[PDB]
């Protein structure tokens, strides 16, 4: 079967662990993937490393055929028809040719040498600038007050939509920026943050999981405060690592929602 989720995980996960793969790009359910690598010939040694993607019905290597001359420059691709029914089209482009390529949807960049494209900038993650950093905190805490007012005014649905759509998503960006700090990579969270489980450790996923709680007004306050706790943690971690000023939004809003939560 293998859902579009499971398939993407495999390709993204593969690239992440392979040191020759520096950049990954995307584009019927067919998959169009491109790995920009350091040593193209390395992959060409043999076809064992391909077994990781699963059992296949058959495969075609367009630039390695006698009957059909190769004419895809320095590329080398594979067309695979998987047993589960999925079809993949994987191209191996030399990393040195990324610039040319770009010029005339990136998923992962391990070096970030080049600068480039974007309604997807919503999911794009890379080292924040002092300003971008401040922006994430500004939005987080500000929209956060909407959730407070929602719960205090009996508009739990109003509160829930802002929590799900803005507050938690910014906590995630903050966490992604932290991960990006470790490695120094740039990547996408994917449509609806679908790739985040593939970046967070199990501890970090459990923390994010803990921001979800069953229905109820009090359960909501809990979810919100949990996001608070985690946002401080990661924004402090990030601000500290890049030497950016820690905002005062935390403190200001903490006093605020505390004022309303109690009295």
């Amino acid at each position: 079967l293998r859902s579009e989720q499971e398939m993407m995980d495999i390709f993204l996960d593969f690239a992440l662990n392979d040191e020759r793969i520096r950049l990954v790009t995307l584009e019927f359910q067919d998959y169009d993937i491109s790995y920009f690598v350091t040593d193209v010939e390395s992959f060409k040694e043999n076809d064992q490393w391909l077994e990781i993607f699963g059992k296949r019905i058959m495969m075609q290597k367009p630039e390695d055929m006698e009957l059909f001359p190769p004419e895809l420059g320095n590329w080398f691709s594979y067309i695979i028809l998987f047993e589960d029914g999925n079809k993949l089209d994987l191209t191996l482009i030399p990393i040195r040719e990324a610039e040319d390529y770009f010029a005339n949807k990136v998923l992962l960049d391990k070096d970030s040498f080049i600068n480039y494209k974007v309604n997807d900038r919503q999911y794009w993650i890379k080292r924040p600038t002092a300003r971008e950093f401040d922006d994430c905190c500004n939005e987080f805490w500000m929209v956060s007050t909407y959730v407070v007012k929602g719960l205090a005014r009996n508009e739990i649905l109003f509160a829930i939509d802002h929590l799900n759509e803005i507050v938690r998503p910014n906590l995630l960006r903050m966490m992604a920026w932290h991960i990006a700090s470790q490695k120094g990579y740039s990547f996408s969270m994917g449509k609806n943050y679908k790739f985040m489980k593939r970046y967070l450790s199990n501890k970090e996923w459990e923390e994010l999981m803990s921001t979800y709680s069953v229905n109820g007004y009090q359960e909501m306050w809990k979810s919100l405060f949990t996001c608070y706790a985690l946002f401080r943690k990661y924004s402090k971690a990030v601000s500290e690592g890049l030497a950016y000023k820690y905002p005062d939004y935390d403190e200001g809003i903490t006093k605020y929602t505390e004022g309303i939560y109690c009295s």
